[PDB]
């Protein structure tokens, strides 16, 4: 029932909006867009991050780890926003908390990647809550083990924004990702596929009302899904080979692997 | 529900490229579903299960079962090949992208036709006159029984979707103009060929599977699983490139296989 799937998107975009607070149109307006009415700090220099992290203001503080500590940081920080999110998503509290958990585990990596490309354009990736701007070749150029960490997601960010989502595309979008199914260790993956078809609906009617001149866009959105399951796996690789380079206490505890 | 010019024209590709994938491989998953359901028995599989077996199977070793995997696939490269040539489109692209194209898309496809084979306890083999039970495979010298079995895992989750061979046409050709692959010169047009791929199998289903709701998406996703195997498959390979240096892999699939 088309109002059905229409009021799942108002409520679900509804949800994307309280649960996340960069949105990509407020993060549109403050990239390669004019608007904002100024600008960001812009880190393109080991000089200009000093400066910035010594201005722009920074939580985690107590140079290219500095930076991973910095993304995990707001990782740690994000994973808290979908999480909160997914719980919007209707009959997900309902199902095993088991499954719930499991769901999380698994595609919490995918909705970052996914909503980082909403910060994003080839030359950099917005930071601090949009507040600075930190240029793409800056950090592709980091110590040796910490120059191929960013470079991929710029590689799919580029692509991914190709489809031009807005924000309540992405919402649904989102949501089909965390009512996945074929994460390992589900115990009743019935009720999660139900809710996902329920999803992937709702994505159809709204990438074909607000995107009409787009060709087979829902085709093209639902195979960027094996582009992030690659980034996640090719990630949580070099993820690996940073424990063969940084090797605390109280801190490994709160970054147990996000 | 209804028609229209539009569907039309798909409907004619749809049936254009399942009439060139009868014309392509010669053991299609109908075949193979007919062999595989002992239900019809008009000529059924000699089974291998165990050395003795294989031994016995030549009257109608990890190794040269490997030998075997190995030839096969380039002779299924050769048929995938000639199925691309009759895709509407192809064969006017780039000479190179072309040979992109074939170079990131024959295993992605190999693996896809290796699951209409398949069923939880083996596969089929020489034309599906002989059945490889997993287990004997899982049970092979060290790193030679670790091949297959992430295939059966896909073949498994993939079978699920229950397609048959007018649908799988359609998506193994959605596979090869893909667009995101890399080294491509001119990918629009590549990109352009595909939107109309995917329009085709998006009908082929809602139409051949109605009451299978949502099988469009379920099925574009299981394209992950894909890469992933093909992954995998390639650092197994390159070890037994190391350790069995004795042995030769297949030019094809050797000049084939040269990136990520
Ligand atoms: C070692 C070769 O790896 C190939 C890929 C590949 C792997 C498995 C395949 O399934 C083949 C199934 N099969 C088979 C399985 C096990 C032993 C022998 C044997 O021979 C035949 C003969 C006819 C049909 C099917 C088979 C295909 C390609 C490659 O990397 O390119």
């Amino acid at each position: 029932e088309s109002a059905d799937l229409r009021a799942l998107a108002k409520h679900l975009y509804d949800s994307y909006i309280k649960s996340f607070p960069l949105t990509k149109a407020k993060a549109r307006a403050i990239l390669t867009g004019k608007t904002t009415d100024k600008s960001p700090f812009v880190i393109y220099d080991m000089n200009s991050l000093m400066m910035g992290e010594d201005k722009i203001k920074f939580k985690h503080i107590t140079v290219a780890i500095r930076i991973f500590q910095g993304c995990q940081f707001r990782s740690v920080e994000a994973v808290q926003e979908i999480t909160e999110y997914a719980k919007s998503i209707p009959g997900f509290v309902n199902l095993d908390l088991n499954d719930q958990v499991t769901l999380l585990k698994y595609g919490v990596h995918e909705i970052i990647y996914t909503m980082l490309a909403s910060l994003m354009n080839k030359d950099g990736v917005l930071i601090s809550e949009g507040q600075g701007f930190m240029t793409r070749e800056f950090l592709k150029s980091l110590r040796k083990p910490f120059g191929d960490f960013m470079e991929p997601k710029f590689e799919f960010a580029v692509k991914f924004n190709a489809l031009e989502l807005d924000d309540s595309d992405l919402a649904i979008f989102i949501a089909v990702i965390i009512l996945s199914g074929d994460r390992p260790g589900l115990l009743n993956v019935k009720p999660i596929e139900d809710i996902q078809d329920n999803l992937l609906q709702a994505l159809e009617l709204q990438l074909k009302l607000n995107h009409p001149e787009s060709s087979q866009l829902f085709a093209k959105l639902l195979q960027k899904m094996t582009d992030l399951r690659q980034i996640v796996t090719e990630h949580v690789q070099l993820l690996q080979v940073i424990k063969k380079t940084e090797t605390h206490p109280l801190l490994q505890e709160i970054y147990k692997d996000l």
